[PDB]
């Protein structure tokens, strides 16, 4: 029993992390088999953020120009090419830690977990959702960019977002690994601001679930409801709609229980409507949306990875 | 910016996790140079743990009754001894991956990480404090026994927890590294309930300056107070009293912000006293005490490990 928000072990990222150095420019890279990851704008002083024109700048950089640090050793660089957001910098050594992996740009919704770095190394490991903002709220200093987020499914690497940037109310944006931005962001230090959130309506029953299972019943109610008198409801409290995938992507966790999904979002209404009433539910007193479904069952079935 | 419940990277923990079989019980082990440790209770079925004669059960064991799998691998054991409530099995291999480590007893309102394990492999990693009374709000199914807590500071591991047991309210307890329980606590399967838990107050503050470094600053009020008035409104509420030794430990912050230990002390009194009238703190509706001054200090300013 218990429910924390846990994030997957780190090992096998931590042994990708490296320092990449243009100038007097550092962040971090991931260095999978013979290439290095890191955003482009490495090549950029705190002069050219302002409106960089990226091409331009790399065209002047050779190989040598980037200095690539695993740990004390330093890789050499034998190649470089930009895509979109991001430098791939191939070097001369394939990294021994690699782990099986893949690049995958998640949905809004989804979460992850973020190995937090600073000059290479690893600071700390937290979970995350990419919010349907396309914002994410970390916890990321100067120096942080290139940081990665990942999920495992039993041996293999998912690497979903890599770190670039931080907006107004100190929520975070970046990219997935082909470089390409979550949300209609940009690698600019100009005016941008997150679009109004909403709430992950499947997270919140998901969670309502995991309350179940650990023994927190207070909150069921007697009720059921249609999806569609439930989708006006969540609209008034700015919950993003339930959609039939959503609803069957909860068949796990309504199974074991033996609460149906609209069963379930007849005590969400309720929630909404009434509040919590100073009652908190798995401890806390506001109604969580960070979890997914597999979350919950991955925590609530002891699921483990290689 | 941003705040989060961070865990320490948990790679140099994984590559010590290992499966220890006796009969048909399996838990989680730890493999440091050539000494396996684990819970003593591998050596029990699930009749012998209502009042189970330990001394008297190892005895009838030998070496090679131990099956200790790192991955696939076997380690032939070649030594067992009890200390308190864990075994060490003496292996005749060397855990190449042993990280420079320490065993220490923690304190109460001190925080680590828990790598979450079963059958020798990682499923999770979340942050923990030890509570008051000597229990911890973890995360734990069947299986998880010899699950370890811990700590880096650079490149030291500090275990501090070796997972044992759940308690009533789902909150849960174990031993340090030489198998001596925190708390009262006995490794049997009887009636056993956790003391009433208190408020960890230096942790509180510290989550106070955390919650003022990002800008969230509303809750500040323009006195001050004396330490013995605090603590005895602290004491109504459940708060553990503040020291001198608390005081000094929340030096560093205190400075950071220019906001006094005291002051902030009243602006704590307040919220105790009025609530805090549906507002946020850090995004929490609830007053946060599993943040040590440190663990703000580390996340705030960027702090890294090996
Ligand atoms: C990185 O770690 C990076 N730092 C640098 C420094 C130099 Cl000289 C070059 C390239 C990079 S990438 C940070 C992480 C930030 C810092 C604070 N918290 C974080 O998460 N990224 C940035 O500094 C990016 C970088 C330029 C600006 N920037 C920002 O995050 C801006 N944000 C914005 O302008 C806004 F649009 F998002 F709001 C701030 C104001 C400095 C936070 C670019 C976007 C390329
Ligand atoms: C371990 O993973 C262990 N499991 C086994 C199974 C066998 Cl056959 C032998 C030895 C061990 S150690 C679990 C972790 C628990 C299970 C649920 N969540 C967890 O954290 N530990 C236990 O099962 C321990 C073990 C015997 C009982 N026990 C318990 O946790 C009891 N708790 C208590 O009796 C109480 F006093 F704490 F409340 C429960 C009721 C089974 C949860 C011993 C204490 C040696």
């Amino acid at each position: 029993s218990g429910f924390r928000k846990m994030a997957f072990p780190s090992g096998k990222v931590e042994g990708c992390m490296v320092q990449v150095t243009c100038g007097t420019t550092t962040l971090n890279g991931l260095w999978l088999d013979d290439v290095v990851y890191c955003p482009r704008h490495v090549i950029c002083t705190s002069e050219d953020m302002l409106n960089p024109n990226y091409e331009d700048l790399l065209i002047r950089k050779s190989n040598h120009n980037f200095l690539v640090q695993a740990g004390n050793v330093q890789l050499r660089v034998i190649g470089h090419s930009m895509q979109n957001c991001v430098l791939k910098l191939k070097v001369d050594t394939a990294n021994p830690k690699t782990p099986k992996y893949k690049f995958v740009r998640i949905q809004p919704g989804q979460t992850f977990s973020v190995l937090a770095c600073y000059n290479g190394s690893p600071s700390g490991v937290y979970q995350c959702a990419m919010r349907p903002n396309f914002t994410i709220k970390g916890s990321f200093l100067n120096g942080s960019c290139g940081s990665v987020g990942f999920n495992i499914d039993y041996d293999c690497v998912s690497f979903c977002y890599m770190h670039h940037m931080e907006l107004p109310t100190g929520v975070h944006a970046g990219t997935d690994l082909e470089g390409n931005f979550y949300g209609p962001f940009v690698d600019r230090q100009t005016a941008q601001a997150a679009g109004t959130d909403t709430t992950i309506t499947v997270n919140v029953l998901a969670w309502l679930y995991a309350a179940v299972i650990n023994g927190d019943r207070w909150f069921l109610n007697r009720f059921t409801t249609t999806l569609n008198d439930f989708n006006l409801v969540a609209m008034k409290y700015n919950y993003e709609p339930l959609t039939q995938d959503h609803v069957d992507i909860l068949g796990p966790l309504s199974a074991q229980t033996g609460i149906a999904v609209l069963d379930m979002c007849a005590s969400l209404k309720e929630l909404l409507q009434n509040g919590m009433n100073g009652r908190t539910i798995l401890g806390s007193a506001l109604l969580e949306d960070e979890f997914t479904p597999f979350d919950v069952v991955r925590q609530c079935s002891g699921v483990t990875f290689q």
